[PDB]
């Protein structure tokens, strides 16, 4: 009568495991950096087409509850959400696929300098990711206003590192490829948290029926026209 929460539950943990799953990916691709690992940043770039698979997955799954259940309220509002957490991973996955991509490139040439402001980016998105995937799993509105402060430590970050680039490319030709490559990283693992906000924002959704917005530090009603 309602197994429809036996099917709307497993639903839920297939998207969790989705993203629990790119967790570890985005992991292993700054793993694959700071250790130059090419083959943990070829795994990375072949697990991009497991979570391709994953969101069809997903979608087929979202379509069979709908389609026999007919769900209204919080069920309808779950799947729906499931549906676009769902993009949200699979997009973080073909950005974890190109920071491993880079990575590749990166080693075909010697270590450029020191790596601090991009791993400290990388340890703040993965809390992020942890936090938003945890909020997904049960909805808390009072505490998911925190990723957006979050992200604002990565923005921060993210324009120390492109400044600092920036005079790499400029103080010799045979730094401009590394810089750059290492500034596109740092850009993908902006968005990727970027990515994490808005599954926080989702997430809200999924319990309000009422879209919110990370504005710079604060979390509020969406607030437009
Ligand atoms: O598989 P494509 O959406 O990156
Ligand atoms: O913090 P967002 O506007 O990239
Ligand atoms: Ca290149
Ligand atoms: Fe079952
Ligand atoms: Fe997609
Ligand atoms: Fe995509
Ligand atoms: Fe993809
Ligand atoms: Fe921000
Ligand atoms: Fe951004
Ligand atoms: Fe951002
Ligand atoms: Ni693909």
């Amino acid at each position: 009568n309602r197994l429809l929460n036996e099917k709307v539950e497993e639903f839920k943990k297939g998207v969790l495991k989705a993203g629990w799953f790119i967790e570890k990916m985005f992991r292993n691709s700054i793993s694959s950096l700071v250790e130059r690992n090419e083959s943990l940043a070829r795994e990375v770039i072949a697990d991009e087409e497991v979570v391709d698979q994953m969101e069809v997955e997903i979608q087929e799954k979202a379509m069979e509850v709908l389609g026999l259940f007919s769900p209204i309220g919080k069920p309808l509002l779950t799947v729906t959400a499931g549906i676009r957490v769902a993009e949200l991973i699979e997009n973080i996955a073909d950005k974890c696929h190109d920071i491993a991509k880079n990575v590749l490139e990166l080693m075909e040439e010697p270590p450029l300098k020191p790596l601090e402001d991009i791993p400290a980016m990388a340890n703040q998105t993965s809390e992020m990711l942890k936090f938003a995937l945890r909020m997904f799993a049960d909805v808390n509105v009072e505490k998911s206003f925190e990723v957006c402060r979050m992200d604002s430590k990565v923005d921060d970050l993210y324009e120390k590192v492109r400044e600092e680039l920036l005079l790499y490319m400029m103080e010799s030709p045979k730094y401009v490829k590394r810089a750059l490559l290492l500034l596109e990283i740092a850009g993908n693992i902006e968005i990727i948290a970027d990515y994490a906000t808005n599954i926080v924002e989702v997430s809200v959704y999924m319990v309000q029926g009422e879209a919110y917005k990370c504005y710079h530090d604060e979390l509020l009603l969406f607030k437009k026209s």
